[PDB]
């Protein structure tokens, strides 16, 4: 990759959180992500700036084949963060010890404003256009950020978000999982292997990641391990508790989807099966402004089984959208003159807003 | 004032905000407040920090709730609790804020980007380890009991119990759907009431003792207010005009998301209102009435819609009610930081997740 540089950093996770998101009151979780800056600009040129959220039980990781693919300049793409939860990729590798059995979803949005809020936040970045893409949890945590802070996003990117769920066959907001569902996600969530050849055998054969893009198949495993008997950085029990908890976050985003006003692109597998049809019904009368992609021959794991194509729509939207958007002012102002355009523009918004 | 060591801090607003917050895109605006902190953590191992964030109202600032500070919840014998930090907070357009702010503001003030501003203050000096373990309180009137409500919506995991004197939710409609919008008949005699500059000292503290709000403010807070707005001849305070204005032309563009979300409101919440207000409708509190599960109303006799800077007494004995009945229904109280080594955590979340897996599990 030799279009961005490549920075690591490491900051503390947002607080306070869900009660148990830690196994101690008095423990700190963290977050580690990667900025990958810009290295031609001209006065008037718009700042684009990409948010990639990744799906339960993966990381930052399966967006790396995506950067060098990623819109060409015509605007530019001057930062890209790739972030990893507090229990997913090195989040979860600094986090250990300290993560407990609540991991809401909410408060994962809370922890990419908080990284998001200050990257983007230089006088520096202005002009901006920001855009936050995410798959499945992330497709939900985009959504949620927008709720909790309406003013950073522009464009919404939701691939196969995860949003309403099948309720089981059986306090009304309590945690419930179905015992089959959990016995097979038991099933394809292994971390630990009695050494490289099995951990290599079960990654390509028994995984959820079997029919992912080589490319990004690769970039999984080599990120994954970690030491003889290899252990993967995601944590089975972490994996598990990803679908475990839906009913103790999801009303609060439900009942709130109604004021996203942004553009909202929803990109689906024709062959997902994973969500029930309520979810992207549901998505779809209550957004104001939306547009559904569905990619053909696709599944839940669209995002890194063909990767290509979910490439062209995200360049194709952001283009799209990049042109409707409006200018984009590119100013040393005395405190006299800055007195004077205020009366100003407190004289027409009287006028608006006085009802006589 | 004995009790507390006062510190005054400062530091930057959030980010980003609603547009035209500030006069310009690349400005970036900033808040004061003042922390006061106990002297005498006396403290036992097992005694529960209490911590006090009060929110003014419109067109005030932190200075009304200077009263209130000698005269808060004493240290309880049996009950075991103490007042460790209060929290007094400007909002960026009033106050010492203001002051800061001079040249930035623009005409959007939305109400919900000041919570986003309690919640950054409120977070950082309450988050502590040394805090734990720790009740926090927050109490505000008129606009700040819609930000108290609203920093429960943004981050329900900071505090404990809420506080609501008058709140400001719901507005009555004047004779796009969500436009700012506000009745001639209301802006003319705001206008009359929030004057900002003077001739002299003489006209500056005869239009406070006679023609501001706070002519009837008890004389202590009433002397509190016009000293700490007083800035330099000619006198122009602290609070400015337009941007009092601007805290009521604005409601719609940002009350109805706060409507919509006090149904997931689960604290505590105390509703201390004048039993002689009419600033709000009868639908704003029947409607916080029927939408918060936990709910109490408190009416002070006599009460107007400034029974906080009026009446201050009466309403200090029900926060320091309220404050005490909420500390003893309060579970314990965990106290020790637990020096674990990795091994010893990973049994405990093992045993963690196995008692979470069979709650869960439905078979």
């Amino acid at each position: 990759q030799n279009r961005f540089k490549k920075e690591t950093k490491t900051c503390s996770a947002s607080w306070p959180r869900a009660p148990q998101s830690t196994l101690c009151a008095t423990d700190r979780l963290e977050l580690t992500y990667d900025v990958y800056t810009s290295a031609r600009r001209s006065r008037t040129a718009t700042r684009l700036n990409l948010v990639f959220l990744h799906g339960s039980g993966m990381s930052k990781v399966v967006w790396e084949y995506y950067l060098p693919r990623l819109v060409a300049a015509d605007y530019a793409i001057d930062k890209v963060l790739l972030i990893d939860q507090v229990n997913h990729g090195d989040s979860a590798v600094r986090n250990r010890g300290r993560l407990g059995t609540n991991f809401n979803w909410i408060d994962g949005a809370r922890d990419v404003l908080k990284i998001a809020t200050c990257e983007l936040g230089s006088i520096d970045s202005h002009p901006a256009l920001n855009v936050v893409i995410g798959h499945s949890m992330g497709g939900f945590q985009a959504l949620a950020c927008d709720v909790l802070q309406p003013n950073l996003f522009h464009l919404l990117i939701l691939i196969e978000p995860v949003v309403i769920t099948r309720k089981a066959i059986g306090p009304p907001d309590s945690p419930q999982i179905p015992e089959n569902l959990y016995n097979s996600l038991r099933l394809k969530t292994c971390d630990h292997f009695a050494n490289e050849s099995e951990y290599v055998k079960y990654m390509r054969n028994g995984s959820f990641f079997t029919n992912a893009h080589s490319q990004i198949l690769q970039n999984i495993i080599d990120f994954e391990r970690t030491k003889g008997p290899v252990r993967t950085k995601m944590e089975q029990a972490q994996n598990l508790l990803c679908y475990m908890n839906m009913q103790t976050f999801a009303p609060f985003l439900i009942s709130n989807v109604k004021f996203v006003r942004k553009r909202t692109i929803h990109i689906v597998g024709a062959r997902s099966n994973w969500c029930p049809p309520q979810n992207q019904l549901f998505l779809q009368k209550t957004l104001q402004n939306y547009h559904l992609d569905v990619i053909p021959g696709g599944s839940h794991l669209v995002n890194v089984e063909a990767p290509d194509l979910v490439i062209e729509r995200i360049n194709h939207h952001i283009h799209e959208f990049v042109l409707t958007s409006p200018l984009q002012s590119s100013p040393q102002l005395t405190l006299e003159e800055r007195a004077v355009m205020f009366d100003r523009a407190f004289d027409s918004f009287k006028n608006e807003a006085l009802v006589k």
